[PDB]
Protein backbone atom coordinates (compact mmCIF):
# COMPACT_ATOMS: atom_id res chain seq x y z
CA UNK A 1 0.00 0.00 0.00
CA UNK A 2 1.22 3.71 -0.63
CA UNK A 3 2.32 5.70 2.04
CA UNK A 4 1.40 8.53 -0.06
CA UNK A 5 -0.65 9.15 -3.55
CA UNK A 6 0.24 11.46 -5.35
CA UNK A 7 -1.96 10.83 -8.89
CA UNK A 8 -0.73 7.89 -10.41
CA UNK A 9 2.48 7.82 -8.31
CA UNK A 10 3.04 5.73 -5.01
CA UNK A 11 5.28 7.31 -2.42
CA UNK A 12 6.03 5.55 1.14
CA UNK A 13 7.55 6.87 3.88
CA UNK A 14 10.77 6.00 3.33
CA UNK A 15 10.86 7.76 -0.12
CA UNK A 16 9.41 10.64 1.59
CA UNK A 17 12.46 11.09 4.62
CA UNK A 18 14.94 10.61 1.96
CA UNK A 19 13.79 13.40 -0.37
CA UNK A 20 13.21 16.06 3.02
CA UNK A 21 16.51 15.09 4.34
CA UNK A 22 18.22 15.83 0.71
CA UNK A 23 15.90 19.30 0.44
CA UNK A 24 16.63 20.59 4.08
CA UNK A 25 20.27 19.62 3.66
CA UNK A 26 20.65 22.23 1.27
CA UNK A 27 18.36 24.55 2.75
CA UNK A 28 20.82 24.51 5.63
CA UNK A 29 23.73 25.18 3.78
CA UNK A 30 21.55 28.48 1.58
CA UNK A 31 22.06 26.30 -1.77
CA UNK A 32 19.76 25.33 -4.53
CA UNK A 33 19.09 23.08 -7.44
CA UNK A 34 18.00 23.04 -10.82
CA UNK A 35 16.26 25.75 -13.02
CA UNK A 36 13.45 26.90 -10.38
CA UNK A 37 16.27 27.01 -7.77
CA UNK A 38 14.82 24.39 -4.68
CA UNK A 39 14.23 23.73 -1.83
CA UNK A 40 12.42 27.33 -2.42
CA UNK A 41 10.07 28.95 -0.21
CA UNK A 42 6.56 27.13 -0.15
CA UNK A 43 3.86 30.46 0.46
CA UNK A 44 0.32 27.92 1.14
CA UNK A 45 -1.82 29.87 -1.42
CA UNK A 46 -3.87 26.50 -1.44
CA UNK A 47 -4.39 27.43 2.65
CA UNK A 48 -3.79 23.91 3.69
CA UNK A 49 -4.17 23.24 7.49
CA UNK A 50 -0.79 21.95 7.75
CA UNK A 51 0.12 20.83 11.90
CA UNK A 52 3.50 22.15 11.54
CA UNK A 53 4.10 25.81 11.47
CA UNK A 54 5.62 28.29 8.64
CA UNK A 55 7.84 28.82 7.18
CA UNK A 56 7.45 25.98 4.84
CA UNK A 57 9.96 24.62 1.74
CA UNK A 58 8.74 22.82 -0.90
CA UNK A 59 11.31 20.14 -2.82
CA UNK A 60 10.30 17.62 -5.70
CA UNK A 61 9.82 14.17 -4.66
CA UNK A 62 10.03 11.67 -7.88
CA UNK A 63 8.93 8.43 -8.97
CA UNK A 64 11.83 6.64 -10.04
CA UNK A 65 12.98 6.86 -6.69
CA UNK A 66 16.25 8.73 -7.34
CA UNK A 67 16.72 12.12 -5.11
CA UNK A 68 16.21 15.06 -7.10
CA UNK A 69 19.50 16.56 -8.94
CA UNK A 70 18.09 19.83 -11.83
CA UNK A 71 16.38 18.70 -14.51
CA UNK A 72 12.51 18.23 -14.61
CA UNK A 73 11.12 18.47 -10.97
CA UNK A 74 7.67 16.33 -11.87
CA UNK A 75 4.76 17.10 -10.46
CA UNK A 76 5.16 16.01 -6.96
CA UNK A 77 6.96 17.58 -3.55
CA UNK A 78 7.39 17.56 -0.10
CA UNK A 79 7.03 20.22 2.27
CA UNK A 80 8.82 21.14 4.65
CA UNK A 81 9.69 23.68 7.57
CA UNK A 82 12.55 25.23 9.21
CA UNK A 83 12.69 22.46 11.73
CA UNK A 84 12.73 19.72 9.59
CA UNK A 85 9.55 18.58 10.27
CA UNK A 86 7.33 16.97 7.35
CA UNK A 87 4.26 19.33 6.75
CA UNK A 88 2.64 17.13 3.89
CA UNK A 89 3.04 15.82 0.25
CA UNK A 90 1.47 17.83 -2.24
CA UNK A 91 0.72 17.58 -6.38
CA UNK A 92 -0.20 19.26 -9.32
CA UNK A 93 -1.30 16.55 -10.95
CA UNK A 94 -5.21 16.46 -10.80
CA UNK A 95 -5.10 20.53 -10.23
CA UNK A 96 -5.55 23.27 -12.65
CA UNK A 97 -2.73 25.07 -14.04
CA UNK A 98 0.16 25.23 -11.14
CA UNK A 99 -2.04 24.91 -8.19
CA UNK A 100 -1.12 21.68 -6.07
CA UNK A 101 -3.95 19.02 -4.03
CA UNK A 102 -2.85 17.06 -1.06
CA UNK A 103 -1.49 13.69 -2.20
CA UNK A 104 -3.71 10.77 -0.15
N1 LIG B 1 0.38 26.85 -6.31
C1 LIG B 1 1.37 27.32 -5.56
N2 LIG B 1 2.55 27.56 -6.12
C2 LIG B 1 3.48 28.03 -5.26
C3 LIG B 1 3.33 28.28 -3.93
N3 LIG B 1 4.51 28.76 -3.37
C4 LIG B 1 5.33 28.80 -4.37
N4 LIG B 1 4.79 28.34 -5.55
C5 LIG B 1 5.39 28.56 -6.86
O1 LIG B 1 4.71 29.78 -7.28
C6 LIG B 1 4.48 29.72 -8.71
C7 LIG B 1 2.98 29.50 -9.04
O2 LIG B 1 2.64 28.10 -8.95
C8 LIG B 1 5.41 28.58 -9.14
O3 LIG B 1 6.74 29.18 -9.03
C9 LIG B 1 5.30 27.57 -7.94
O4 LIG B 1 6.51 26.76 -7.94
P1 LIG B 1 6.73 25.22 -7.99
O5 LIG B 1 6.36 24.54 -9.26
O6 LIG B 1 8.21 25.07 -7.78
O7 LIG B 1 5.95 24.75 -6.81
C10 LIG B 1 2.08 28.02 -3.33
O8 LIG B 1 1.84 28.20 -2.15
N5 LIG B 1 1.13 27.51 -4.22
CA1 LIG C 1 9.61 3.90 -3.60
Amino acid sequence: ACDYTCGSNCYSSSDVSTAQAAGYKLHEDGETVGSNSYPHKYNNYEGFDFSVSSPYYEWPILSSGDVYSGGSPGADRVVFNENNQLAGVITHTGASGNNFVECT
